[PDB]
């Protein structure tokens, strides 16, 4: 959920 990386 994390922007740019993932999640």
């Amino acid at each position: 959920q994390d922007p740019x990386k993932x999640x």
